[PDB]
């Protein structure tokens, strides 16, 4: 049924191709776990609870899964999901080409990517992986968040929360400020707190107050500062309580008018 083509992405876990649906003559992404990695069954695992996780989530803004499987290959089992193809680029892509986003098309991302985040809340579910290669940009401008995590027993860490770090207990709070570092790195071309290791980032997202946006690259404002720096705050009771609200006050800035979000200021 799937004729599959060209790669379209690596991650961590996976090769994405594109492949021609040839039932109902649509292009779609298959995500085919790495075959070193499926041997073993802590990722396999989490392989197969991902895709269910995604195949719950119905929006514009997300990613959907159509179908699921497993390829009986010479070398063994081998999972894939089937989902929505995005004719496009992530973020992470982007700020490599382009650079940093202008602040208004930085807002707009950012607030469409708000929506998929309160409609999956809502649902009781955290994407708990929020991050630049996480949200799509498509060829006619749509915004699209992808590769939704799962609830664990109790890629990248450059842009987990603090209670992630500490292994403290998480909610939507801590997709506020991912999304914040994700907001921070498309405004400046940088994320808020790198490092020569994974260690040296945790300590900083734990205890180091990032610096202010406006301070890092030109043409940004104070505003658009107290928005980010908001949503970045080391204790979820200080950020946006939910993506709504931080969707508001991006709005808000986008509009010219002032955010609700505490003033910072600079010397
Ligand atoms: N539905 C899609 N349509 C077009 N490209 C996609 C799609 N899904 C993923 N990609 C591309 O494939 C890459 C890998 O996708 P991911 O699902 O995020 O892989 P992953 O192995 O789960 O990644 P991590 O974050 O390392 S665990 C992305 O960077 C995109 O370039
Ligand atoms: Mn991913
Ligand atoms: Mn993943």
């Amino acid at each position: 049924r799937y004729e599959l083509g060209e790669i379209l992405g690596f991650g961590g876990m996976s090769e994405v191709h594109l492949a021609r649906d040839l039932r109902d003559h649509r292009d779609v992404a298959v995500k085919v776990l790495r075959a070193d990695l499926a041997r073993d069954p802590s990722f396999y695992l989490r392989f197969r609870r991902e895709a269910q996780n995604a195949a719950a989530l119905n929006h514009p803004a997300i990613v959907a899964v159509y179908d699921t499987g497993e390829a009986e290959t010479p070398a063994g089992p081998l999972p894939y999901i089937v989902m929505e193809y995005v004719d496009g680029v992530t973020l992470r892509d982007i700020v490599h080409t382009e650079g940093p986003m202008t602040p208004k098309r930085a807002i707009e991302v950012i607030a469409d990517a708000c929506q998929a985040l309160n409609f999956s809340h809502q649902n009781g579910i955290i994407h708990r992986d929020v991050k630049p290669a996480n949200i799509m940009i498509s060829a006619t401008n749509a915004v699209k968040v992808m590769d939704f995590g799962i609830a664990r027993a109790i890629g990248t860490a450059q842009y987990l929360s603090p209670e992630q770090a500490r292994g403290d207990s998480v909610d939507a709070r801590s997709d506020v400020y991912s999304l914040g570092c994700v907001l921070y790195e498309v405004l400046t071309g940088e994320p808020p707190f790198t490092g020569d290791s994974p260690v040296s980032v945790a300590y900083q997202h734990v205890r180091e107050d990032p610096i202010p946006p406006s301070a890092r690259h030109e043409g940004l404002s104070a505003d658009l500062d107290a928005v980010v720096l908001k949503a970045l705050a080391k204790n979820p009771e200080n950020r946006y309580q939910t993506a709504a609200e931080m969707r508001a006050d991006l709005v808000r800035v986008h509009n010219g008018e002032p955010p609700e979000a505490p003033k910072v200021l600079t010397d």
